[PDB]
């Protein structure tokens, strides 16, 4: 067996480490038959694993990060490690944003394939709700693929109703306002809010809203935007959540141009569409796809749809990752 204990038997070699994800390791290796390096994530934090196994596997886009191989032992009784398969890629745009300044021309491109792949992402009834520059894979030419589906769900907007300061899961920054005052972060502008601030943070190589608490990512969303008007505020029919928002100071909004100097005027008019508070006034993906902005690569017959809505105790858990990872078996 291989050691970094990561035995991915001998198709994969010369292993060498990259980091540490949630359910395990991850590995850079040598693919002894397609001749390439790749990336190895061994999984040894259980039902996340499954979910986002079921969901790569059967997405096929080219914005979205694909599964190549799934290594583990031959039966249930013999199954401890689960080693996930996929293509080495260059960077991620967090990495990239730490140390390069970004032209308008990447800025376009980039944004342009995040759109592209989150529109076939809700066109299967899925909510990545985990959107953020750590999640956006790189290859040496800029293609761009979004990876992690472990937060991933099936919309559900006529359940998406909670009390005032409901506990949330997704990174605190990229988060929507509603994730902190009534919602449960189970409709598609959820995710539209963690694009567009993924936008202003590739305008200025900064998160726009970098909240340090629960409640202070609220205030920062506030201190840009301005206090929501009486008509936002009327929508949100909780009244702990409101009168929240009615006992706060009056905040002025913040231009986009004051805050971006250098920005596109075209990239500002479609981040204040997606970083709108309120969330049915939000820009939807396939409008954000036709905005002036992205003219350049704009083609719906080029932005593939998904086929089909996507639909999904310790023992049981164990048996349905072993029942979902059988294809990869040596067996066939
Ligand atoms: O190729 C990767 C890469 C890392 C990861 C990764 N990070 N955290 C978890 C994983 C991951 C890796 C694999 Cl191979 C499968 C799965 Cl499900 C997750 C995926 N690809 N990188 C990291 C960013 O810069 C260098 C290139």
């Amino acid at each position: 067996p291989e050691m970094v204990v990561f035995d991915v038997g001998p198709r994969y070699t010369n292993l060498s480490y990259i980091g540490e994800g949630a359910y395990g390791m991850v590995c850079s290796a040598y693919d002894n038959v397609n001749k390439v390096r790749v990336a190895i994530k061994k999984i040894s934090y259980c039902q996340r694993t499954l979910r986002e196994i079921k969901i790569l596997l059967r997405f096929r886009h080219e914005n979205i990060i694909g599964i190549n191989d799934i290594i583990r032992a031959p039966t249930i009784e013999q199954m401890k490690d689960v080693y996930i398969v996929q293509d080495l890629m260059e960077t991620d745009l967090y990495k990239l944003l730490k140390t390069q300044h970004l032209s308008n021309d990447h800025i376009c491109y980039f944004l342009y394939q995040i759109l592209r792949g989150l529109k076939y992402i809700h066109s299967a009834n899925v909510l990545h709700r985990d959107l953020k520059p750590s999640n956006l894979l790189l290859n040496t030419t800029c293609d761009l693929k979004i990876c992690d589906f472990g937060l991933a769900r099936v919309a559900d907007p006529d359940h998406d109703h909670t009390g005032f300061l409901t506990e949330y899961v997704a990174t605190r920054w990229y988060r929507a306002p509603e994730i902190m005052l009534n919602s449960k972060g189970y409709t598609k502008s959820i995710d539209i809010w963690s694009v567009g601030c993924i936008l202003a943070e590739m305008l200025s190589n900064r998160p726009i809203f970098p909240g340090k608490h629960y409640l202070d990512q609220l205030n920062h969303i506030l201190g840009i935007l301005g206090s929501p008007s009486q008509e936002d505020l009327n929508c949100i029919i909780n009244l702990k959540a409101r009168n929240y928002l009615l006992s706060l100071p009056h905040k002025n909004k913040v231009p986009w141009n004051r805050l971006f100097p250098n920005a596109d005027s075209k990239a500002l008019d479609l981040l204040d569409k997606m970083l709108t508070f309120n969330p049915h006034k939000r820009i939807e993906v396939e409008q954000a796809l036709a905005h002036p902005y992205l003219e350049q690569y704009y083609d719906p017959s080029d932005e593939p749809i998904a086929e089909a809505p996507f639909k999904f105790p310790k023992e049981k858990l164990k048996e349905l990752i072993f029942e979902e990872t059988a294809r990869f078996q040596p067996g066939y």
